[PDB]
């Protein structure tokens, strides 16, 4: 959950 939440917000 941490590295999807945040990597889903770094690849926009």
């Amino acid at each position: 959950i941490l590295g999807t939440i945040l990597g889903l917000l770094k690849g926009l």
